[PDB]
Formats: C-alpha cells, structure tokens, sequence
C-alpha cells in the first residue's frame, strides 16, 4: 500500500532521499531541437527543455520548435501535453498548438507574477471586448464568459482560425493559490479542482490531449498530472495496491524531464491520490466534502 509507505516515508523523514532516488533514475534523453541557438528566445529556463522524441512540433514550416511534450500514459490510456509559461513572443506559437493538437482544456498551475518576477505572459484575454490577435499564427482568441471560486477561475475563451473562419471552445482553468515551488493549501481542494477539470469533459479521449502548464511546465504541472494519472490507473483496476505512485512518475518522466520538482510536492502527491482513492473506490459523497473544505465561494 502508497499509505503504509506514506507512515515508513514520514517516520524516517525521508521524503528527500526518495525523492532524489527519483532524480536519480529519471531519463536523460537529448533535447538538441531545444538547443538550437534560433530556439533560444522559445526557451524560458536555460535547464527546462523539451525531449526531442516527446517534443509537440508546431504544423509551419519555418520553425516547428515549442517548449512542449507529449505525455502519453500509455497503461492509463490518458495523454497531456506539459508546456511552460508562453513567452510574450510565444503566444502565439502556443494557442497554434492548442488548436492543431485538438485540446479542449488549457489548465494553468501558475500566476503571470509571483515571488516578484513574471513567471508567464498574460496570453489570454481578460474582457470580453478586447479580444487577442496572434498575427504570425493568424489566430483570434475571444474570452467568452468566466467563473470566478476563491483559489480558481474558469474562463470559456473562444479561439477562431482567422484563415479558415473555423471556431473553438476553449476551457481555461486557473489555479491561483498554488505557489511556484510550493504544494496547495490541502488535499481537498487540489482534489476539487481536478474533478472540475475532469467533469469538464476536457480529458475526454475524443478530445486531442489537455494543455497543462506552470511557469516551467515540470513541477506544478508535474504534481497535477501525477495524481490525476494515479488515480485513472486506480479506475481502471479498482485496486489502489497496484498502484506504485513512483514507478508512474518514472514513467511520466520518460516523456518530460524534471516532472514534480521538489520532495514536499511528491509527499503531497501521495496525500492527493490516497484521498482520491476514496472517490475511486465507490464514496462520491468526499467529492461534496472536498468542494466544501476547499471554501470555493
Ligand atoms: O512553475 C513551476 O511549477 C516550475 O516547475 N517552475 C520552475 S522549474 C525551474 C524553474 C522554475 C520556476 O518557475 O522558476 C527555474 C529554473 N529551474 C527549474
């Protein structure tokens, strides 16, 4: 059982060392697209790069290149694409993406600032009238309406393809209590947040993959995707026993480097499947609790 190595873990205070046992063992495979010298400005960190076999390459001819993966959980049957915080002169290369891999949900983990610096460029409209034009990728993106809770925001935006005229409906969902380097401020009302998300229909698999991102597109984004994968897997085989949380994030980062990027949001992890099994395992009734102690009103 996760929960009895949760107790081991937790008794010998050794989060840290798991942890780096992990870093230690996660795949090192080239990311030389990422390194090339006209990338450089697509790149926000110097040591976050794309994977060239997991890479999302851009349909243009003149530069393909984004800092974005694939992750494709293959025993879960659930894709992601990670990406990081677009740049002001990716944001365009982002909502690109966003419309040629068929998503339908974009979840952003991050702020635009916090600790003092802009972690993200504000690459979504914030009222209705002033809609956005991407002109190199010759896209529209219109907000359409939002819900704003207390930790999160969810926005329908409207992304047209100004060549063709087609449109998309986008769902845009924004975590805004959860510091960069940092884990929620509980289980719960992580939890409440992803079954938002999944209740959407946006991980739908007639869906092309969710867009997840953070400021890097690895730690926060890392976190969310792990114990949503965990807890899918779960689903799948009603036996919480199977699952080996650490093993699945190995996995997860085949496809992209530096996935969850400090001990305490792996601990974290742990905490957020094992209440989510109780979910999985047939009481709904948490799920009303989770809303409930996540104050979302
Ligand atoms: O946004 C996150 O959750 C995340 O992974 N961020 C990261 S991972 C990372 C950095 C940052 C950052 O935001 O400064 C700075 C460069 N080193 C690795």
């Amino acid at each position: 059982e996760m929960e009895k190595e949760f107790e081991q873990i937790d008794k010998s205070g050794s989060w840290a060392a798991i942890y780096q046992d992990i870093r230690h063992e996660a795949s090192d495979f080239p990311c030389r697209v990422a390194k090339l010298p006209k990338n450089k400005n697509r790149n926000r960190y110097r040591d976050v790069s794309p994977f060239d076999h997991s890479r999302i390459k851009l349909h243009q001819e003149d530069n393909d290149y984004i800092n974005a993966s694939l992750i494709k959980m293959e025993e879960a049957q659930r894709s992601y694409i990670l990406t990081q915080g677009p740049l002001p002169n990716t944001c365009g290369h982002f909502w690109e993406m966003v419309w040629e891999q068929k998503s339908r949900g974009v979840v952003m983990l991050n702020r635009v600032m916090e600790k003092g610096s802009l972690k993200c460029a504000q690459y979504w409209p914030q009222k209705e009238e002033k809609e956005m034009i991407f002109e190199d990728t010759n896209l529209k993106l219109t907000l359409i309406s939002e819900d704003i809770k207390t930790y999160y925001t969810v926005r329908q935006l409207e992304l047209e393809n100004l060549t063709t005229q087609e449109t998309r409906e986008i769902l845009h969902f924004h975590y805004t209590t959860w510091p960069d380097f940092g884990v929620p401020e509980s289980p719960a009302s992580f939890l409440n947040f992803l079954f938002k998300v999944r209740e959407s229909g946006s991980l739908s698999p007639e869906h092309g993959p969710v867009v997840v991102h953070c400021s890097a597109g690895i730690g926060r984004s890392g976190t969310f995707c792990l114990a949503d994968t965990c807890l899918l897997l779960m689903d799948k085989r009603k036996d919480p026993s199977s699952v080996d949380i650490k093993k699945v994030l190995l996995d997860m980062r085949k496809f992209r480097m530096g996935l969850i990027q400090t001990a305490d949001q792996l601990r974290f992890s742990y905490l957020a499947v094992i209440e989510g099994a109780k979910f999985i395992m047939g009481d709904s009734s948490v799920q009303d609790q989770w809303k409930e102690l996540s104050h979302e009103d």
